[PDB]
């Protein structure tokens, strides 16, 4: 089967280059793709706008930073997991707190999978654990 | 693409039950084929013994625990490094205490990846960074 792709939602230019190089420095072969607000993050997941008639395929986990311009990340947050057509995706919330996480946490929308940045493999395959997704070994 | 197997080389009948469940609960999609010491290893490896014609292929890695019966765990791990056809196979060694490993490591082999057991998700995913393995996030 075909892979799919993650999708980084992340509004900071140097946290975005920081997350991305994590994931290729720790040879995670799903391709990344990028949003840069709460909106082009919608747009993608419902094919829409940019993103209209894309390849099609949800993605296998969304990484979402919490604060976004113009579409806040709990606004994104809450559309999924609101959403018939979206709650099953996957999603690990970015933050750069754990205090912020307590906050997300008392919004009661099921989140159990948070990353505190900078991202790291071990935090990050964590909250792949936390997720209960399924992840292989490649022979590439 | 095809997932290749896990091969798990374990002589305790608890550590592997233990290891089995480890990788099941982990989400670890790979199949695991189990051998029980050096013999039965070195019989999967090279498509022989009980395992002739096998269906064929390496597997994504070797989880190698160091003490075995018949052909002890150190053996396996020379004639896979020795050899030209299995060099490549990824191995990461299984160990009791963290003094073996620093004994594994007086040999030169190029062994760079270790877990002490009990195996868990965290010591067994930074052994698969160590190793430099590609790894995916599946949806199916
Ligand atoms: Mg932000
Ligand atoms: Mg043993």
């Amino acid at each position: 089967p075909e892979l799919r792709p993650i999708l980084l939602v992340e509004d900071n230019p140097r946290d975005l280059e920081l997350t991305l190089t994590a994931l290729e420095k720790c040879q995670l072969a799903n391709e990344v793709v990028v949003a840069r607000d709460g909106t082009e993050a919608l747009d993608y997941l419902n094919v829409t706008g940019s993103y209209h008639n894309r390849p099609g395929g949800d993605p296998a986990v969304v990484l979402l930073d919490l604060k976004l311009p113009k579409v806040d990340g709990l606004e994104v947050l809450q559309t999924v997991k609101g959403s018939d057509h979206l709650r099953h995706i996957p999603v690990v919330m970015l933050t750069s707190s754990r205090e912020e996480q307590d906050l997300v946490r008392s919004y009661e929308l099921g989140v159990n999978a948070f990353v505190v940045k900078p991202v790291e493999f071990n935090q990050f395959f964590k909250a792949i654990q936390d997720l209960g997704v399924f992840w292989a070994l490649l022979n590439e």
